[PDB]
């Protein structure tokens, strides 16, 4: 009985193998966007992934994972509300059913077609495995996308994806650009929260970007088209896998823009 998200084990479920769940600074957040203060004391946020190298593309289950090679010192993110560098480890999305639910993270209440979330962990703690057992351990970029005009940098992910249907397969993901999936402004909300997938861990700078990407119905469309499910089993459609809007408890979001 894994952790997923349908009815018997979706999110409302997942407080009972991880009570964290019901922790102070969980994620996704809805963000207030009239509530959220301008920071002046936040500097400008630092997105470098020239040298980014990508390996594999992997379909866990949940979502599919487009893991990179993070030995080296290259495609980091700083600056900002982050102190040091955090380094990309891997990038993922959250969708829905329809059009007009996927996101995690909401806006005003809004919530749109999908979500990015592009993974880093603190280099001052040597790896991942360390970092998210740290207040400060990961700095996630989040950004949101709304069905329109495609995206080109995204269709290399779309067209590998007929290749990890389903649950457990895996595929040579190499020389992926993640630059491609980036918007023009860099205009960002920031709170401290966690992993919104089990085990929720509390260890995320959570960077979510204003302006999100337009991407075709089509692409959107692929994305629903992957399996839950491994490979010779009831087929079940990869979609809504995003956790609903946390309690905010107090925490207070920032804004990089005026
Ligand atoms: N389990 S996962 O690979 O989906 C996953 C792993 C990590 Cl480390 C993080 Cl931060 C996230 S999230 N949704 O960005 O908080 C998801
Ligand atoms: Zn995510």
């Amino acid at each position: 009985h894994h952790w997923g998200y349908g009815k018997h084990n979706g999110p409302e479920h997942w407080h009972k193998d991880f009570p964290i769940a019901k922790g102070e600074r969980q994620s996704p957040v809805d963000i207030d966007t009239h509530t959220a203060k301008y920071d002046p004391s936040l500097k400008p946020l630092s997105v470098s992934y020239d040298q980014a190298t990508s390996l594999r593309i992997l379909n866990n289950g949940h979502a599919f994972n487009v893991e990179f090679d993070d030995s080296q010192d290259k495609a980091v993110l700083k600056g900002g509300p982050l102190d040091g560098t955090y380094r990309l480890i891997q990038f993922h999305f959250h969708w829905g059913s329809l059009d007009g639910q996927g996101s995690e993270h909401t806006v005003d209440k809004k919530k749109y077609a999908a979500e990015l979330h592009l993974v880093h962990w603190n280099t001052k703690y040597g790896d991942f495995g360390k970092a998210v057992q740290q207040p400060d351990g990961l700095a996630v970029l989040g950004i949101f996308l709304k069905v329109g005009s495609a995206k080109p940098g995204l269709q290399k992910v779309v067209d590998v994806l007929d290749s990890i249907k389903t649950k457990g397969k895996s595929a040579d993901f190499t020389n992926f650009d993640p630059r491609g999936l980036l918007p023009e402004s860099l205009d960002y909300w920031t709170y401290p929260g966690s992993l919104t997938t089990p085990p929720l861990l509390e260890c995320v700078t959570w960077i979510v970007l204003k302006e999100p990407i337009s991407v075709s119905s089509e692409q959107v469309l692929k994305f629903r088209k992957l399996n839950f499910n491994g490979e010779g089993e009831p087929e079940e459609l990869m979609v809504d896998n995003w956790r609903p809007a946390q309690p905010l408890k107090n925490r207070q979001i920032k804004a990089s823009f005026k």
